[PDB]
């Protein structure tokens, strides 16, 4: 019940999909990490990666570069370590010295940077999707969040990495894509909709899901 | 390796020896160890992984209790909680957090989440009045995982009082060894010996020490 199953299922689809519809993108999916690579990374960052994340890394060590997630790049373990230390530097500088918010409220710490936010995806422009290993009081450990330069408001986009990868997989399978050989971008197929930034899609989905759930209290 | 396990083992030696010499009645309240099963069961209940030094401490004493008044707590009146009490109280605070009180703050700033209650604040000590010392498994951006904090009903401002449970237990041990106490075998209370200090609430001592340490660190 950690999301490992989803991680594996998701990668099957994503692997098969890219090979069929975008071999060029498939070609960028790296070989697995070894357990040593992971132990080394865990020791460097003084952190324990969630099971589904470890699972994902043992399938592909990121990408080697048009990014897989509708333009956003799956980070290599080395990139994860480098960027995590980058964010850790930011958090220290901030210690000494734009309202930070969270959807759902109190799910994610209301801060610009946290040492326990491990980035796994990048827009190569300062923004990330990653795992939250230090949730707010109404958050969940190893929930998947957006954070970064332009993420003054953070979003919980999935309960775990597995469910994130799967919802991406389901978008591919549902035909919610346009090619621009080309660059992969999101469009909602059922609505006959325009091209949209995938972060905007994830944000709207989080926002909607939050709202449909508010009624329930118990 | 650098988690405070050493310090936990060392501390409990000085604390076991001290109580036996200066307050056998208090020594008598220190429970037998937990088994690994007790701990695994607790970890499974709370869906949480206890830090190493905490596990170590539990495998020396499962808190304190006595049938015979109420329990005179080890930490200058504050009671070391049994694993059962830890599980029960953690679930109690988890209920509070779900149901959710002035501005919540942290010393050092941003070391502790600025909230009244968090599911990952595991209480280990109680004043039996709503307040705790415990482990923070979800620190703020300038905090440290498994740092030791004050929280509870009267702790709108939270304090990081140690880097880990080991260092906490040891600094308590050092207070005992420095003669910073007074018996009222009666009830154990804090006083600073080296200066001829008054009787003080131990929470007030820890708060002042944290505040001072924060300044010119």
């Amino acid at each position: 019940n950690d999301g490992v199953s989803e991680t594996l299922l998701a990668w099957r689809h994503i692997d098969f999909w890219t090979s069929e519809h975008n071999p060029d993108l498939n070609a960028t999916l790296s070989d697995p990490c070894t357990q040593n690579d992971i132990t080394h990374a865990e020791e460097d960052l003084e952190v324990s990666f969630p099971n589904p994340v470890k699972a994902s890394f043992k399938i592909h060590d990121g990408q080697e570069t048009s990014g897989l997630f509708y333009g956003f790049q799956l980070m290599t373990l080395d990139q994860v370590v480098a960027m995590t230390q980058a964010w850790r530097n930011v958090a220290k500088n901030l210690n000494k010295r734009p309202d930070q918010k969270s959807i759902p409220p109190n799910a994610v710490q209301p801060v610009y940077a946290h040492p326990a936010w491990i980035p796994l995806i990048t827009d190569n422009a300062g923004n990330h999707i990653g795992v939250d290993l230090a949730p707010g009081p109404n958050g969940k450990y190893a929930q998947i969040i957006t954070f970064g330069r332009d993420f003054d408001t953070k979003f919980v986009i999935a309960e775990n990495w597995g469910e994130f990868l799967l919802s991406f997989a389901n978008d591919l399978e549902a035909g919610n894509w346009y090619l621009v050989d080309g660059e992969l971008v999101f469009r909602d197929k059922k609505s006959n909709g325009p091209i949209q930034d995938y972060f905007e899609v994830l944000k709207r989905r989080t926002w909607i899901k939050y709202q449909l759930e508010r009624p329930h209290r118990d």
